[PDB]
């Protein structure tokens, strides 16, 4: 790949990389030339994903349960046996009665902090003036647009994550660790598979999106690749919508 | 109190009103002519506050622990036997957790998110029936949530859970503003910088710490109680009637 977008010789980790947006990103980074580790809650499904993604580059699954402070140290430990450094961290592991709020806030915010905190040593092993280490957090336009629907825990959790990302960016910038947010609108995911399969329900749901369609997997891949590379080297603390104009 | 700022005949509830910013707001609304209830965990301290605040108008304490869903439900029930409507809800109860980045805290986060975000949602959720009984075209019911400039500014203190939790609060407030607007229920955020409270008293008593903290603020000083009171009153009255979804810093220019 052209040097603007090439990730050859870079080592990447994508949390929640076994399906949906995380998997779209992992495939892109592999296609760009990076070595890509992935992790998810389900170790078997994650290893199956890694195997399938091995048709695109060097991909390995690592066991991780990020919904705990022990889980974040375990991932850092397991990665450290496999690599001396980490160049690219993509935090996608997320989720969507107020009894469910505690869990939404845990996975979307706190677990991302813990994951970053424990990986700081090997991120610092990588970070330099010539090429900063990259942290890319997957947020949501639900954390910015007032046009929520239901799911009143989700939007606020992503806003917490966007703000956490901004604070980290500011603190880490002198250490040559860049922190940025991709803020997706609607993209294909097994959660909304029923909508995607039925053309009537698909176009009906796309009426809320100014572009009148869902995002494409290659759009997510493309953006993640550029953010991890030359296009993203001079940015930190950004929150970038990829959302069909929803945020307007 | 001039018609523009008068809250005479209005019924208010300030959560976390026993001390700090809650107390400043409670006194402010009382002086504006509002009938104001206050709630906190410490039953005795809250009752002592209400008595002290009774010098300004009809103030009454309702002890409540908002750190669970059941507590918000009880508060709604307790206020319901006391009043037939609620004109002004001020959501002030909140907390910080400060510790080194690379150390331990994870239980700190969970407590911070529950009070600053989740408990505020359930609070409004449980009180919507009283809010709707108040709400009309000629005068909307008012929700006022206390956020923080920590949720706006990237400038990191300690307390890595606090900023994000307050940002979640601001977004929640905006979403609720959009949904309830057609029912004549306005929802707005006051995002303070430094104000004197129990949480900050250690800085305030050390001349050196206070100097360095004041120097980090563009206006070079902490907020005054009367400034918080004036803004809360304004927001609850005519100045806030055509407002919803706003997040308004009162921070000495810290947001810049
Ligand atoms: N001070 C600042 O500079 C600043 C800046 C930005 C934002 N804030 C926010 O503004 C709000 C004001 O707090 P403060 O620090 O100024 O005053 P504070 O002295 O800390 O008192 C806060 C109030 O919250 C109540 N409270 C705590 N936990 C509760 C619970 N589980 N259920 C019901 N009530 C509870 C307290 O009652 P008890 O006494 O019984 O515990 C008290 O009345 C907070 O939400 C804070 O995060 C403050």
């Amino acid at each position: 790949m052209h040097p603007y977008f090439s990730l050859a010789g870079r080592i990447a980790l994508v949390t929640g990389g076994s399906r949906g947006i995380g998997q779209m990103i992992a495939q892109g980074l592999l296609e760009a030339g990076a070595r890509v580790f992935i992790c998810a809650r389900d170790a078997e499904a994650c290893a199956d994903t890694a195997t399938r993604l091995s048709a695109y580059g060097d991909c390995q699954a690592i066991p991780a349960d990020l919904s705990s402070e022990a889980g974040a140290r375990r991932l850092a430990q397991a990665l450290g046996e496999l690599s001396a450094r980490l160049d690219i961290l993509v935090n996608n592991a997320g989720t969507s009665p107020v009894s469910g709020w505690e869990k939404v806030m845990q996975l979307n915010v706190t677990s991302v902090f813990s994951c970053i905190q424990q990986l700081l040593p090997l991120l610092r092993r990588s970070a330099s003036a010539e090429n900063p280490a990259r942290v890319i957090n997957i947020g949501s336009v639900a954390g910015i647009s007032a046009m929520g629907e239901q799911a009143y825990a989700y939007g606020p959790s992503k806003a917490a994550l966007h703000q956490l990302s901004r604070m980290l960016a500011k603190e880490l910038v002198g250490e040559h660790i860049n922190v940025n947010v991709i803020a997706p609108g609607r993209f294909p995911s097994r959660m909304t598979r029923h909508i995607a399969n039925d053309p009537q329900a698909l176009e009906a749901d796309s009426a809320s999106i100014p572009m009148g369609r869902w995002g494409r997997p290659e759009e997510m891949a493309a953006l993640a690749i550029s953010l991890a590379g030359t296009a993203g080297a001079y940015m930190t603390g950004n929150v970038i919508p990829i959302d069909g104009g929803f945020h307007l």
